[PDB]
């Protein structure tokens, strides 16, 4: 005898496991047993993935009503998962949304400086660097203190709570409920910090005292800033970490991109398309009787739509495991999700992307792994896939 099948897989973000593809052929949606002990529905092919992100009928808020079955324990205030309809419901999506464009005058340059100083550093202290702790993650707290408008001195310990914000636990975490509220304390300090006039912090700080945004709670307001910056500097770091390896144990795409750095936008795209980056499938709760596939899900079932699954389904993207650069459908993956749902900072995150590689392609062409791939240590029970650390040398 077996127990039911188990999610996550694998937490490793360097080899997409070989019962994907086993599950997507002969059962794209198969039961599965989630690591608080709930069953869930594992969708894996890209029809049916796309099926359950396009129906709002599958809900994400609702994944947070008490006794629903759950994925892992809530990390946040149960109001919170419901955060970008609590943005639009405020009349607030469209500035949210405008502060955290990469066009902004001067986000590219500053981006740009940031990673050529990250990179002078690593070269000056001399070969092992890690591109994650002293190169990617820095790169994505910089780019956010300066969209949020914050000091760049106080992104340090704003990302120090991530490595627990962002865990996938079967229980709940102390320490989030310690970090979340002095986090919120923090953003409602910048909220009536004067100094605080530009990026999206200061105009939410604008918003928040204009007459027609006076029925907005000071609570939404922090809020903001606190999931924005959580949300974006774990994903564009968890990212460009992952798609760093990625490159790097493609030497001809390494050399083709250096070479040609035109083409790193298509690229980073179809880095996106095979990346790993997040560890557990995006979790929807069923708020009515619906046929997905061979299954019909129940009212209050929990789905669980596997990025990877629809990412690498041959019957969308022929030769899923190969980086084409001519692709008909090149952003039709689902690395930024789809619907109602889809990721507002995916231009800002792109870009994150585009930028940290034609850095790093110009100052370190010759960048390799200084470990065996193996030797990486993959983090987890956590909601991304990463490694801890990632020496590389050059
Ligand atoms: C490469 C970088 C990124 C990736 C791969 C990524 C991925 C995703 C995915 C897959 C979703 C959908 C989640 C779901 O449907 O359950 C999402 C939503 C979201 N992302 Fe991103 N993201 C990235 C960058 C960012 C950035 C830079 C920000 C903000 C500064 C951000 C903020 C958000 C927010 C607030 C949501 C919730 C949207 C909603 O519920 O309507 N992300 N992201
Ligand atoms: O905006 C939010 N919407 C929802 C759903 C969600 C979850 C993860 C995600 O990543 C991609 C995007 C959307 C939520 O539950 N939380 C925040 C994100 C967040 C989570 C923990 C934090 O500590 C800070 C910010």
């Amino acid at each position: 005898a077996t127990v039911l099948l188990e999610v996550p897989f694998s937490a490793r973000g360097d080899r997409i496991p070989d019962a994907v593809a086993e599950l997507r052929t002969r059962e794209p949606i198969r039961k599965v047993r989630t690591i608080t002990g709930a069953e869930a529905w594992l969708v894996s092919s890209y029809a049916l993935c796309t099926q359950v992100l396009e129906d709002r009928r599958f809900s994400m808020k609702e994944t947070a009503a008490a006794g629903a079955p759950r994925l892992n324990a809530l990390t946040v205030p149960p109001e919170v998962v419901n955060n970008m309809g609590n943005i639009a419901d405020a009349g607030l999506r469209k500035a949210v949304m405008k502060a955290i464009t990469p066009k902004a005058p001067g986000l590219e340059q500053f981006l740009r400086d940031t990673a050529n100083s990250l990179l002078d550093n690593l070269i000056t202290e001399g070969a092992p660097a890690d591109l994650r702790n002293d190169f990617a993650d820095p790169l994505a707290t910089a780019l956010h203190c300066k969209v949020l408008g914050i000091p760049q001195e106080d992104g340090p310990k704003l990302f120090r709570s991530l490595s627990i914000a962002f865990m996938s636990s079967a229980d709940p975490i102390p320490a989030a409920k310690i970090n979340w509220d002095r986090d919120i304390e923090y953003m409602a300090g910048i909220l009536e910090n004067p100094n605080i006039t530009t990026g999206l912090m200061g105009e939410l700080s604008r918003l928040r005292k204009d007459p027609a945004y006076s029925h907005v709670s000071d609570e939404l307001f922090a809020t903001i800033g606190v999931t924005f910056f959580g949300a974006g500097v774990i994903s564009t770091g968890s990212f460009l970490t992952t798609a760093l390896i990625s490159l790097i144990q493609r030497p001809q795409l390494r050399n083709l991109l250096h070479e040609k750095p035109e083409l790193i936008p298509a690229g980073v795209e179809e880095l996106l398309r095979i990346n790993l980056s997040f560890a557990d499938g995006l979790p929807r709760l069923a708020t009515a009787d619906i046929q997905v596939g061979d299954v019909l899900v129940r009212k209050g079932e929990l789905v669980l739509v596997l990025l990877e699954g629809a990412n690498f389904d041959p019957e969308h993207f022929p030769n899923p495991g190969s980086i084409e650069l001519d692709r008909p459908n090149p952003t039709s993956h689902l690395a930024f999700g789809r619907g109602q749902h889809f990721c507002p900072g995916s231009a800002l995150g792109r870009r994150h992307a585009q930028i940290g590689i034609e850095a790093l392609l110009k100052k370190m062409p010759g960048v390799d792994l200084a470990v065996p791939i193996d030797q990486l240590v993959w983090r987890t029970r956590f909601q991304r896939r990463i490694p801890e650390r990632l020496p590389v040398l050059w």
